[PDB]
C-alpha cells in the first residue's frame, strides 16, 4: 500500500537458473545429450554440467569479454537479466539443448555474430531482426526450426530497418521450408546458404538483392523449381543447386544472371532439360551437370 525498483543479483538469477533446470528436465536434456553422444569427454553429471554453463555465463558479463561461447554446455533457455550480454559482439552455441532464446533480443544488441547449432530450437524470436550490427547468422543442426521470422528487414523514404548489415545467412539441416517475402530487402546479404533443408519454394524478387553475389541451396531435396530472373539485377556469381535431387526445371531467362561465374547442378536427377538459352551464360562461367545433361 505504499510502495513509491529492486533486481535479483545475477549470481542469484543464476543459482535459480540452476536449481530449475537441474529439476525440470524436459526436451532439452535430451536434446543435449543426444546432440553430444559422439562426445564422452563432456561433462555430463546434469549439476556439473548446468554449473559449468552458468559460471560463463556469469564471466561473460564482465567488461573484456567479445565472445560467448557455449559449446556442449547446457543451456535450455538464457536466465533473466539477458541485457548483462549487451556489449558481446560474438556468440555461439552449439550442442547445448537450447529451447528458446530470449523474447527480446535487443538485450543483445552488440552482436555482430551469432551460431547456433545442434539444438532443439523451434523458433528463433521476432525482435532477431532487431540486430542492426548483425554481419553474420549461421544456424546448424536444427531440425525442429520451421520458420524464419519477419519482417527480416524493411524498407520506407526508402530507409532501412531490421538486418540492414546481415552479409551472410546460413541455415544448413534444418526445417525450414519457405524464406518471408523481406528476405528482398536485405541490402548488405552476399551470401545466402540453406542447405539440407526442405525448402519447398524460392520466390523470384530473391533475384532483387541488391548485394547478393553467393546463392547455395545444395541438398534442398523438396525444391522442384527455381524461379525465373525477370527483372533481378542481384549481382549473383555462384549458384549452388547441388543435390537438389527433385529440382525439375531452370528457368528459361537463366541467361539473365550475367555475372554468373558457376552454375552447379550435380546431382540433380530429376532436371528433365536445360534450358536452351544456357548457352548464353557468360563464356567463363563453369557450368557442372549431371551425366545425363551432359550432351546439352
Ligand atoms: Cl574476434
Ligand atoms: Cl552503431
Ligand atoms: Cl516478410
Amino acid at each position: 500500500l505504499y510502495f513509491q525498483t529492486a533486481l535479483r543479483p545475477y549470481h542469484d538469477v543464476l543459482s535459480q537458473w540452476q536449481r530449475h533446470y537441474n529439476a525440470d528436465r524436459n526436451r532439452w536434456h535430451s536434446a543435449w545429450r543426444q546432440a553430444n553422444s559422439n562426445n564422452p569427454q563432456i561433462e555430463t553429471r546434469t549439476g556439473r554440467a548446468l554449473k559449468a554453463t552458468a559460471d560463463l555465463l556469469e564471466d561473460a558479463t564482465q567488461p573484456g569479454r567479445v565472445a560467448l561461447e557455449l559449446r556442449s554446455v547446457p543451456l535450455p533457455q538464457f536466465p533473466d537479466q539477458a541485457f548483462r550480454l549487451s556489449h558481446l559482439q560474438h556468440m555461439t552455441i552449439d550442442a547445448a539443448g537450447l529451447m528458446e532464446l530470449p523474447d527480446t533480443m535487443q538485450q543483445f544488441a552488440g552482436l555482430e555474430t551469432l551460431t547456433l547449432a545442434r539444438n532443439p530450437l523451434r523458433a528463433l524470436p521476432a525482435s532477431i531482426a532487431s540486430l542492426n550490427r548483425l554481419r553474420e547468422l549461421s544456424i546448424r543442426a536444427c531440425p525442429e526450426l520451421t520458420e524464419l521470422p519477419e519482417p527480416l528487414a524493411s524498407t520506407d523514404s526508402g530507409e532501412h530497418q531490421g538486418l540492414v548489415n546481415l552479409q551472410s545467412l546460413r541455415l544448413e539441416w534444418t526445417g525450414i521450408r519457405s524464406l518471408p517475402a523481406s528476405i528482398a530487402n536485405l541490402q548488405n546479404l552476399k551470401s545466402l546458404k540453406i542447405r539440407n533443408s526442405p525448402l519447398s519454394a524460392l520466390g523470384p524478387a530473391i533475384h532483387h538483392l541488391p548485394k547478393l553475389e553467393e546463392l547455395d541451396l545444395r541438398g534442398c531435396t523438396a525444391l522442384r523449381n527455381y524461379p525465373p530472373i525477370f527483372g533481378g539485377r542481384a549481382p549473383l556469381k555462384r549458384l549452388i543447386l547441388k543435390d537438389c535431387s527433385n529440382l525439375l526445371t531452370l528457368p528459361l531467362d537463366i541467361h539473365r544472371l550475367t555475372q554468373l561465374e558457376k552454375l552447379d547442378l550435380r546431382g540433380c536427377v530429376n532436371l528433365s532439360r536445360l534450358p536452351s538459352l544456357i548457352a548464353q551464360l557468360p563464356a567463363n562461367c563453369i557450368i557442372l551437370v549431371p551425366p545425363h545433361l551432359q550432351a546439352q
